[PDB]
């Protein structure tokens, strides 16, 4: 019965990844529908890592031989949730590689985009993950490696974003990205959307993907 209570770190963007959130929040762009795509993508490489990693060492399949990919909408909480069972990221991974740390590929991209480029092109740059606000308002990254606790990154974007240990379901090892989507951009709950989305720029996985409807 007693309080609870969690520890919290909050982080600031580097300035360019912020000025590139930034720009992908408050311009319109069309085929926006490439968020699922750069997503997917980062969930194969991660699961490419896993994959090798276990040949040397197998026993880092303690925490989940399966090597998949689950998409699940939520209606209800309007969210998109990506789960991998990749490699996961450790707490320094996700201060390093989801926010602190520049990426040579930032600028470029940005001023590609300020210039006509279809947003398609952000993966070329190294900063797919972050095609995620075209259609979220928030994002949160739940994640575990074999080398760590289980960790939750969150951002609304405005600069900032936190980091903490999670207290939700654990899962045995990998990533789930639960997209809080924009008001109107509902139609990525829905399955044929998803299905058609899937089908049109992400049919070289390697690895099983499924998709899970309610109802
Ligand atoms: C193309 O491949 C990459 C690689 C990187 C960045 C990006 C794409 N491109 C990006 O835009 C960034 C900021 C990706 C952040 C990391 C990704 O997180 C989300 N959910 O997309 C994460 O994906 C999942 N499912 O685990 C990935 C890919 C983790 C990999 C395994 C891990 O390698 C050891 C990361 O360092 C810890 C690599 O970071 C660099
Ligand atoms: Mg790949």
């Amino acid at each position: 019965q007693p309080m609870e209570e969690e520890e919290v770190e909050t982080f600031a963007f580097q300035a360019e990844i912020a000025q590139l959130m930034s720009l992908i929040i408050n311009t319109f762009y069309s085929n926006k529908e490439i968020f699922l795509r750069e997503l997917i993508s980062n969930s194969s490489d991660a699961l490419d890592k896993i994959r090798y990693e276990s040949l040397t060492d197998p026993s880092k399949l303690d925490s989940g031989k399966e090597l998949h990919i689950n998409l699940i909408p939520n209606k209800q909480d309007r969210t998109l949730t990506i789960v991998d069972t990749g490699i996961g990221m450790t707490k320094a991974d996700l201060i390093n590689n989801l926010g602190t740390i520049a990426k040579s590929g930032t600028k470029a991209f940005m001023e590609a985009l300020q210039a006509g480029a279809d947003i398609s092109m952000i993966g070329q740059f190294g900063v797919g993950f972050y095609s995620a606000y075209l259609v979220a308002e928030k994002v949160t990254v739940i994640t575990k490696h074999n080398d760590d606790e289980q960790y939750a990154w969150e951002s609304s974007a405005g600069g900032s974003f936190t980091v903490r240990t999670d207290t939700g379901e654990p899962m045995g090892r990998g990533t789930k990205v639960i997209l809080h989507l924009k008001e109107d951009q509902t139609e990525y709950l829905e399955e044929r959307r998803i299905k058609e989305i899937v089908k049109k720029h992400s049919q070289f996985i390697g690895y099983p993907i499924t998709l899970f409807v309610e109802k």
